[PDB]
């Protein structure tokens, strides 16, 4: 690969950490770098480098370059996950991002869901678990914000879901893992994850039935995690498997309004769901639309 002086960042000035995860083509490792801003070059900051496993194909390493390429073009915004660097000189290709440590948005409702009434109370507070309503509406808000600025750049995200969503020390939202290659034509729609994940319980009919993908299409997908922020990280469509999820759709089902969810909410969830991808709202109504829910139960 060419050099391209405006990212290129010195592999040496890396200390490579604990790994994080990997996905289809790739593994990602917590790392420090020094000196990723040029004017304090021995400071210290903790990065996420994502580099191909060792077993990589060819086409590993094309998605890879092609990630790179995407993240190089989408520009930097608060609610995404931002390209830092990348060292593909005289030795493996590193793509360094941001590093977000509390880790993914499911994961971060799941381990804060309130005590259960078994729990003995002590002190003041016992019955006050950590999320409250306006930071609930706060993520979501954030996760609209940051799928409106992927859209006005033209990215289609393709596997919106509250564990593509991660979550900073500030309880800042950022999107990760947009505008990657996910081989569309050819997803196995019965497969679940090591954690019991199954992708198809996100994907819009026209995109799961007609391998159509739009910006409405993720609005869909935006809907279905609203309801995980809702149900504090909930699996959806309950107790359904994906041969009954099919013909569900085909029927047109949607999921409940789940419990202790406003009515504003699981309104805003039914419009994203709406049959015709023209009858959802946009990226843009929905960033306005919980922003007047915020600002309503922030005053
Ligand atoms: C660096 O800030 C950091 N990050 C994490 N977790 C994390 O997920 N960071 C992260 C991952 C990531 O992509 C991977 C593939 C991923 C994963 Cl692993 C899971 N779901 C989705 C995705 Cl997409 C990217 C990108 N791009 C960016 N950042 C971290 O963790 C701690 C483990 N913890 C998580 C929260 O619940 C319990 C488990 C830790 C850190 C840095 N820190 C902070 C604190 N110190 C003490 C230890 C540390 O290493």
């Amino acid at each position: 690969l060419p050099l391209d002086p405006l990212w290129e960042f010195p592999r040496d000035r890396l200390v490579l950490g604990k790994p994080l995860g990997e996905g289809a083509f790739g593994q990602v490792v917590r790392a420090e770098a020094f000196g990723m801003d040029p004017a304090r070059p021995d400071q210290a900051s903790t990065v996420a480098v994502k580099m191909l496993k060792d077993n990589a194909s060819d086409k590993d390493l094309a998605d890879l370059v092609s990630e790179m390429e995407v993240m190089k073009l989408i520009g930097r915004h608060k609610n995404i996950i931002n390209l830092l660097g990348v060292c593909t000189q005289e030795g493996p290709l590193y793509v360094i991002m941001e590093c977000a440590a509390k880790g993914n948005l499911r994961e971060f409702l799941r381990a804060r869901r309130p005590p259960g009434p078994d729990l003995s109370p002590d002190g003041p507070r016992s019955s006050e678990g950590p999320l409250s309503f306006p930071v609930l509406v706060s993520c979501a808000y954030q996760v609209a914000r940051g799928m409106q600025y992927l859209e006005s750049r033209k990215c289609i995200h393709r596997d919106l879901a509250a564990r593509n969503v991660l979550v900073t020390e500030d309880n800042v939202m950022k999107i990760a893992d947009f505008g990657l290659a996910r081989g569309v034509h050819h997803i196995d729609y019965y497969k679940k994850t090591s954690n019991g994940r199954l992708p198809v319980k996100w994907m819009a009919p026209e995109a799961l039935f007609d391998e159509v993908y739009t910006h409405q299409s993720d609005v869909w997908s935006f809907g279905i995690l609203l309801w995980e922020i809702f149900t504090l990280g909930g699996s959806p469509y309950p107790g359904i498997p994906v041969e009954e999820l099919f013909s569900l759709l085909r029927e047109g089902h949607r999921m409940d309004r789940p419990p202790h969810c406003p009515p504003e909410l699981y309104g805003l969830m039914r419009e994203c769901w709406h049959a015709a991808p023209s009858q959802r709202p946009t990226f843009k109504q929905l960033v306005e639309a919980l922003d007047k829910v915020l600002l309503a139960v922030s005053e």
